[PDB]
DNA sequence: GCCTTGCCGGGTAAGTTCCGGCACG
DNA sequence: CGTGCCGGAACTTACCCGGCAAGGC
């Protein structure tokens, strides 16, 4: 279904480039956001923005989306307590995807924390049991893969996806039409 | 002799939570 | 008074990038 699908993407790139924030203020008063952050303003407005737009819609959620501009970043930000539990509820969920959901989410995911060069293809986080998760999913659809930690100074692991398959991942999982294309596959496609 | 991939350091593109507003029962 | 949506941005590091080289065929 289109919306899973879409629903699975942005939780990929919010879990690797954004995140889910249950705020508390002096109030008592609190806060619940959805973000995503990218440095590119147009890869937000352009990109990201417009699926989160027809979310919000489906979902009848009140909520507008903020485009905030920081000094490192632009911040895709949507300020509401059900868009926050329905994306949360959903990643505790997150090992019963269905294979169009998980195809989603490795595509967003890649989008977030992937090596873009697609010269290797490598997914970094410090995130272990994500990973590992990530991992069989790509198992059982034919591609074959490591985890390693990468980074000793942060404590951040990397899966490699085996250059063995990089077709079959590349052609299969970033370039499926059963959910939103990531950006670089849209275009070797349009070539 | 060349592809693959574990491992690394560089430094910036991310992430996280604080601030001061307002709305609404 | 209790709680949830706006809009901004300060502040630290978790990513990405790209080089090196061991290993394997
Ligand atoms: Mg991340
Ligand atoms: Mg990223």
């Amino acid at each position: 279904e289109n919306v899973s699908g879409i629903s699975a993407y942005l939780l990929g790139l919010i879990i690797g480039d954004g995140g889910l924030y249950k705020l508390k203020y002096k109030g008592n008063r609190s806060e619940y956001r959805v973000v995503i952050t990218q440095k590119s303003e147009n890869l937000i407005k352009q990109h990201i923005a417009p699926l989160m737009q027809f979310l919000i819609d489906e979902l009848n959620v009140k909520s507008k989306i903020q485009i905030v501009k920081g000094d490192t970043r632009y911040e895709l930000r949507v300020s509401s307590k059900k868009l926050y539990y329905y994306f949360a509820n959903m990643l505790e969920r997150i090992r019963l995807f269905n294979m169009r959901e998980q195809i989603a989410f490795i595509k967003g995911l890649y989008v977030a924390e992937g090596d873009k060069t697609l010269k290797r293809l490598r997914i970094w986080n410090k995130n272990k049991a994500l990973l590992e998760i990530v991992s069989r999913w790509l198992n059982n659809l034919g591609v074959r893969n490591t985890i390693h930690l990468d980074d000793h100074r942060h404590g951040v692991y990397v899966l490699n996806i085996s250059l063995r398959d990089r077709i079959k991942f590349v052609h299969t999982i970033l370039s499926s039409h059963l959910n939103p294309l990531p950006p670089e596959a849209a275009a070797l496609e349009h070539h």
